[PDB]
Protein backbone atom coordinates (compact mmCIF):
# COMPACT_ATOMS: atom_id res chain seq x y z
CA UNK A 1 0.00 0.00 0.00
CA UNK A 2 1.77 3.21 1.24
CA UNK A 3 4.12 5.17 -0.97
CA UNK A 4 5.76 8.57 -0.46
CA UNK A 5 7.69 8.79 -3.79
CA UNK A 6 7.64 6.91 -7.10
CA UNK A 7 10.32 6.31 -9.66
CA UNK A 8 9.77 7.61 -13.22
CA UNK A 9 9.17 4.14 -14.78
CA UNK A 10 6.29 3.59 -12.35
CA UNK A 11 4.40 6.75 -13.30
CA UNK A 12 5.23 6.64 -17.05
CA UNK A 13 1.91 7.03 -18.86
CA UNK A 14 0.68 4.17 -21.09
CA UNK A 15 1.28 4.91 -24.77
CA UNK A 16 -1.49 6.29 -26.93
CA UNK A 17 -2.92 3.63 -29.28
CA UNK A 18 -0.64 2.82 -32.19
CA UNK A 19 -1.88 4.42 -35.42
CA UNK A 20 -1.97 2.82 -38.90
CA UNK A 21 -0.59 4.78 -41.80
CA UNK A 22 -1.74 3.64 -45.22
CA UNK A 23 1.06 3.46 -47.75
CA UNK A 24 0.68 3.24 -51.53
CA UNK A 25 3.49 2.73 -54.05
CA UNK A 26 3.44 4.17 -57.59
CA UNK A 27 5.71 3.91 -60.61
CA UNK A 28 6.91 7.11 -62.12
CA UNK A 29 5.55 7.81 -65.61
CA UNK A 30 8.18 6.46 -68.08
CA UNK A 31 9.57 9.78 -69.21
CA UNK A 32 9.69 11.13 -65.66
CA UNK A 33 11.70 8.02 -64.63
CA UNK A 34 14.07 8.58 -67.57
CA UNK A 35 14.46 12.24 -66.67
CA UNK A 36 15.21 11.40 -63.04
CA UNK A 37 17.92 8.93 -64.09
CA UNK A 38 19.44 11.54 -66.41
CA UNK A 39 19.36 14.22 -63.65
CA UNK A 40 20.88 11.87 -61.00
CA UNK A 41 23.68 10.36 -63.01
CA UNK A 42 24.92 13.25 -65.17
CA UNK A 43 27.41 15.88 -64.18
CA UNK A 44 26.09 19.49 -64.39
CA UNK A 45 28.12 22.59 -63.40
CA UNK A 46 25.00 24.59 -62.31
CA UNK A 47 23.35 22.19 -59.78
CA UNK A 48 22.52 25.11 -57.45
CA UNK A 49 19.41 25.96 -59.46
CA UNK A 50 17.50 23.24 -57.60
CA UNK A 51 16.76 25.76 -54.87
CA UNK A 52 15.36 28.29 -57.36
CA UNK A 53 12.95 25.61 -58.56
CA UNK A 54 11.75 24.65 -55.07
CA UNK A 55 11.37 28.33 -54.01
CA UNK A 56 9.40 29.02 -57.21
CA UNK A 57 7.04 26.18 -56.35
CA UNK A 58 6.53 27.57 -52.87
CA UNK A 59 5.91 31.06 -54.29
CA UNK A 60 3.33 29.61 -56.70
CA UNK A 61 1.61 27.81 -53.79
CA UNK A 62 1.59 31.04 -51.69
CA UNK A 63 0.14 32.99 -54.65
CA UNK A 64 -2.70 30.44 -54.72
CA UNK A 65 -3.65 31.37 -51.10
CA UNK A 66 -4.13 34.96 -52.10
CA UNK A 67 -6.25 34.08 -55.15
CA UNK A 68 -8.29 31.26 -53.56
CA UNK A 69 -9.59 33.93 -51.20
CA UNK A 70 -11.49 35.44 -54.21
CA UNK A 71 -13.63 32.25 -54.36
CA UNK A 72 -13.48 31.32 -50.67
CA UNK A 73 -12.78 34.30 -48.33
CA UNK A 74 -12.39 32.15 -45.21
CA UNK A 75 -8.64 31.85 -45.94
CA UNK A 76 -8.34 35.57 -45.11
CA UNK A 77 -9.09 34.54 -41.53
CA UNK A 78 -6.03 32.33 -41.22
CA UNK A 79 -3.47 33.98 -39.02
CA UNK A 80 -0.54 32.16 -40.64
CA UNK A 81 2.07 34.37 -42.34
CA UNK A 82 2.61 33.66 -46.01
CA UNK A 83 6.34 32.89 -46.06
CA UNK A 84 9.17 30.44 -46.85
CA UNK A 85 11.66 29.03 -44.29
CA UNK A 86 14.97 27.37 -45.35
CA UNK A 87 16.19 24.93 -42.73
CA UNK A 88 19.63 23.28 -43.11
CA UNK A 89 20.41 20.51 -40.63
CA UNK A 90 24.06 19.62 -40.55
CA UNK A 91 23.52 16.72 -38.14
CA UNK A 92 21.13 14.95 -40.51
CA UNK A 93 22.52 16.30 -43.79
CA UNK A 94 19.11 17.64 -44.80
CA UNK A 95 17.94 20.92 -46.31
CA UNK A 96 14.25 21.57 -45.82
CA UNK A 97 12.20 24.14 -47.78
CA UNK A 98 9.03 25.00 -45.79
CA UNK A 99 6.12 27.11 -47.02
CA UNK A 100 2.67 28.11 -45.85
CA UNK A 101 1.12 27.78 -49.33
CA UNK A 102 -1.97 25.86 -50.30
CA UNK A 103 -0.46 22.41 -49.74
CA UNK A 104 -1.32 19.28 -51.71
CA UNK A 105 -3.98 16.67 -51.23
CA UNK A 106 -3.20 12.96 -51.53
CA UNK A 107 -4.36 12.84 -55.17
CA UNK A 108 -2.37 15.99 -55.87
CA UNK A 109 0.80 14.27 -54.69
CA UNK A 110 0.07 11.22 -56.86
CA UNK A 111 -0.93 13.13 -59.99
CA UNK A 112 1.41 16.18 -59.75
CA UNK A 113 4.59 14.50 -58.43
CA UNK A 114 5.14 11.56 -60.63
CA UNK A 115 2.40 9.69 -62.48
CA UNK A 116 1.55 12.24 -65.22
CA UNK A 117 3.94 13.25 -68.04
CA UNK A 118 4.58 16.95 -68.63
CA UNK A 119 4.30 17.46 -72.41
CA UNK A 120 7.75 19.05 -72.53
CA UNK A 121 9.65 16.21 -70.85
CA UNK A 122 10.86 14.54 -74.06
CA UNK A 123 11.84 17.87 -75.59
CA UNK A 124 13.79 18.77 -72.48
CA UNK A 125 15.65 15.50 -72.44
CA UNK A 126 16.66 16.08 -76.08
CA UNK A 127 17.78 19.62 -75.22
CA UNK A 128 19.96 18.20 -72.43
CA UNK A 129 21.45 15.61 -74.83
CA UNK A 130 22.23 18.48 -77.19
CA UNK A 131 24.10 20.09 -74.25
CA UNK A 132 21.51 22.48 -72.71
CA UNK A 133 22.10 23.98 -69.28
CA UNK A 134 20.15 22.24 -66.53
CA UNK A 135 18.86 25.74 -65.63
CA UNK A 136 16.33 25.38 -68.48
CA UNK A 137 14.37 22.69 -66.53
CA UNK A 138 11.45 24.56 -65.16
CA UNK A 139 10.64 26.10 -68.52
CA UNK A 140 9.91 22.48 -69.54
CA UNK A 141 7.26 21.80 -66.81
CA UNK A 142 9.44 19.43 -64.69
CA UNK A 143 11.24 21.76 -62.26
CA UNK A 144 10.65 19.71 -59.08
CA UNK A 145 12.90 16.86 -60.23
CA UNK A 146 15.90 19.26 -60.09
CA UNK A 147 15.91 18.28 -56.37
CA UNK A 148 17.75 15.12 -57.46
CA UNK A 149 20.74 17.21 -58.62
CA UNK A 150 21.64 17.46 -54.92
CA UNK A 151 19.47 14.96 -53.05
CA UNK A 152 19.66 11.19 -52.88
CA UNK A 153 16.17 11.02 -51.34
CA UNK A 154 13.38 13.59 -51.17
CA UNK A 155 10.47 13.53 -48.69
CA UNK A 156 7.54 15.95 -49.18
CA UNK A 157 5.25 16.47 -46.14
CA UNK A 158 2.14 18.40 -47.07
CA UNK A 159 -1.28 19.47 -45.78
CA UNK A 160 -4.04 21.06 -47.84
CA UNK A 161 -7.26 22.45 -46.31
CA UNK A 162 -9.34 19.76 -48.11
CA UNK A 163 -7.39 16.64 -47.02
CA UNK A 164 -5.27 15.08 -44.24
CA UNK A 165 -1.48 15.35 -43.92
CA UNK A 166 0.51 13.12 -46.34
CA UNK A 167 4.13 12.24 -46.99
CA UNK A 168 5.47 11.60 -50.53
CA UNK A 169 8.92 10.04 -50.75
CA UNK A 170 11.30 8.78 -53.42
CA UNK A 171 14.95 7.72 -53.74
CA UNK A 172 14.41 7.47 -57.51
CA UNK A 173 14.89 4.02 -58.98
CA UNK A 174 11.53 4.25 -60.71
CA UNK A 175 8.94 4.53 -57.91
CA UNK A 176 7.66 6.73 -55.13
CA UNK A 177 5.40 6.21 -52.08
CA UNK A 178 2.51 8.26 -50.66
CA UNK A 179 1.52 7.54 -47.04
CA UNK A 180 -0.83 9.16 -44.55
CA UNK A 181 1.26 11.08 -42.01
CA UNK A 182 -0.04 10.91 -38.43
CA UNK A 183 3.20 12.49 -37.09
CA UNK A 184 3.85 16.12 -36.13
CA UNK A 185 1.06 18.23 -37.76
CA UNK A 186 2.63 20.79 -39.94
CA UNK A 187 -0.41 22.99 -40.56
CA UNK A 188 -1.29 24.16 -44.08
CA UNK A 189 1.51 24.14 -46.59
CA UNK A 190 4.40 21.99 -47.78
CA UNK A 191 7.81 20.89 -46.48
CA UNK A 192 10.32 19.49 -49.01
CA UNK A 193 13.10 17.62 -47.19
CA UNK A 194 16.25 17.09 -49.30
CA UNK A 195 18.55 14.34 -48.07
CA UNK A 196 21.73 15.69 -49.61
CA UNK A 197 24.30 13.61 -51.45
CA UNK A 198 27.64 13.43 -49.64
CA UNK A 199 29.38 15.77 -52.09
CA UNK A 200 26.58 18.34 -52.02
CA UNK A 201 26.85 19.43 -48.30
CA UNK A 202 27.76 22.98 -49.34
CA UNK A 203 23.97 23.55 -49.42
CA UNK A 204 23.86 23.28 -45.63
CA UNK A 205 26.15 26.29 -45.26
CA UNK A 206 24.55 29.68 -44.56
CA UNK A 207 26.79 31.74 -46.90
CA UNK A 208 26.17 29.35 -49.82
CA UNK A 209 22.45 29.32 -49.28
CA UNK A 210 22.37 33.13 -49.10
CA UNK A 211 24.52 33.32 -52.24
CA UNK A 212 22.12 31.18 -54.34
CA UNK A 213 18.96 32.87 -53.07
CA UNK A 214 20.40 36.27 -53.99
CA UNK A 215 21.63 34.98 -57.36
CA UNK A 216 18.49 33.17 -58.51
CA UNK A 217 15.46 33.95 -56.30
CA UNK A 218 15.11 37.75 -55.80
CA UNK A 219 11.39 38.08 -56.79
CA UNK A 220 9.76 35.55 -54.48
CA UNK A 221 7.15 38.14 -53.44
CA UNK A 222 7.02 36.72 -49.86
CA UNK A 223 9.42 36.83 -46.90
CA UNK A 224 12.04 34.05 -46.91
CA UNK A 225 14.05 33.34 -43.80
CA UNK A 226 17.08 31.08 -43.27
CA UNK A 227 17.26 29.29 -39.96
CA UNK A 228 20.83 28.81 -38.87
CA UNK A 229 21.54 26.34 -36.03
CA UNK A 230 23.82 27.94 -33.42
CA UNK A 231 27.33 26.46 -33.51
CA UNK A 232 27.88 24.71 -30.22
N1 LIG B 1 5.69 23.70 -52.44
C1 LIG B 1 4.66 23.19 -53.13
N2 LIG B 1 3.42 23.47 -52.79
C2 LIG B 1 2.32 23.01 -53.47
N3 LIG B 1 2.41 22.27 -54.57
C3 LIG B 1 3.65 21.95 -55.02
C4 LIG B 1 4.82 22.41 -54.32
N4 LIG B 1 5.90 21.93 -55.00
C5 LIG B 1 5.46 21.28 -56.07
N5 LIG B 1 4.08 21.33 -56.08
C6 LIG B 1 3.16 20.70 -57.04
O1 LIG B 1 3.97 19.98 -57.92
C7 LIG B 1 3.74 20.41 -59.26
C8 LIG B 1 4.97 20.13 -60.15
O2 LIG B 1 6.00 21.10 -59.79
P1 LIG B 1 7.12 21.39 -60.95
O3 LIG B 1 7.76 20.14 -61.37
O4 LIG B 1 7.99 22.48 -60.39
O5 LIG B 1 6.25 21.96 -62.19
P2 LIG B 1 5.48 23.37 -62.29
O6 LIG B 1 5.97 24.24 -61.18
O7 LIG B 1 5.90 23.86 -63.67
O8 LIG B 1 3.99 23.08 -62.23
C9 LIG B 1 3.31 21.85 -59.16
O9 LIG B 1 2.51 22.22 -60.30
C10 LIG B 1 2.48 21.77 -57.89
O10 LIG B 1 1.16 21.30 -58.16
MG1 LIG C 1 7.86 24.46 -60.55
MG1 LIG D 1 5.89 35.50 -58.59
Amino acid sequence: VPRGSHMPEETQTQDQPMEEEEVETFAFQAEIAQLMSLIINTFYSNKEIFLRELISNSSDALDKIRYESLTDPSKLDSGKELHINLIPNKQDRTLTIVDTGIGMTKADLINNLGTIAASGTKAFMEALQAGADISMIGQFGVGFYSAYLVAEKVTVITKHNDDEQYAWESSAGGSFTVRTDTGEPMGRGTKVILHLKEDQTEYLEERRIKEIVKKHSQFIGYPITLFVEKER
